[PDB]
């Protein structure tokens, strides 16, 4: 397992444009095209991001390519944000998946206000930070997933992708 992987299996892959559980227009393997209510807005993003005119449909490869580039703007992300390099750079590789999965989800900045529980993983306090992590809108929103997040920094094994 590896985070492609993870996420594939978190996200799903979708051909089509969706609304994802927020009710935003995503495409692909989660890629949020607009917060915006309007379908058009949703097409045009779509079409400026793959550089052709898709009407609303991607194939697999385009959809890869998208995934691709996501999770290495999600690294990237987490490397220039000064609240997040230093506890990424503590973890063990699969934490940083962990890490890199929430921060592809929500934003540097959703995770970022985490303080507390960062400040948990960075001290290595596992079942703590894993049962502050709950106490969020994020695991009452998506359960499953963030119970699959949570205990893969609570155990540090890919058991819950298993
Ligand atoms: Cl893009
Ligand atoms: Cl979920």
């Amino acid at each position: 397992m590896n985070i492609f992987e993870m996420l594939r299996i978190d996200e799903g892959l979708r051909l089509k444009i969706y609304k994802d559980t927020e009710g935003y227009y995503t495409i692909g393997i989660g890629h949020l095209l607009t917060k915006s209510p309007s379908l058009n807005a949703a097409k045009s993003e779509l079409d400026k991001a793959i550089g052709r005119n898709t009407n609303g449909v991607i194939t697999k490869d385009e959809a890869e390519k998208l995934f691709n580039q996501d999770v290495d703007a999600a690294v990237r992300g987490i490397l220039r944000n000064a609240k997040l390099k230093p506890v990424y750079d503590s973890l063990d590789a699969v934490r940083r998946a962990a890490l890199i999965n929430m921060v592809f989800q929500m934003g540097e900045t959703g995770v970022a206000g985490f303080t507390n529980s960062l400040r948990m993983l960075q001290q290595k306090r596992w079942d703590e930070a894993a049962v502050n992590m709950a106490k969020s809108r994020w695991y009452n929103q998506t359960p499953n997933r963030a119970k699959r997040v949570i205990t893969t920094f609570r155990t540090g094994t890919w058991d819950a992708y298993k």
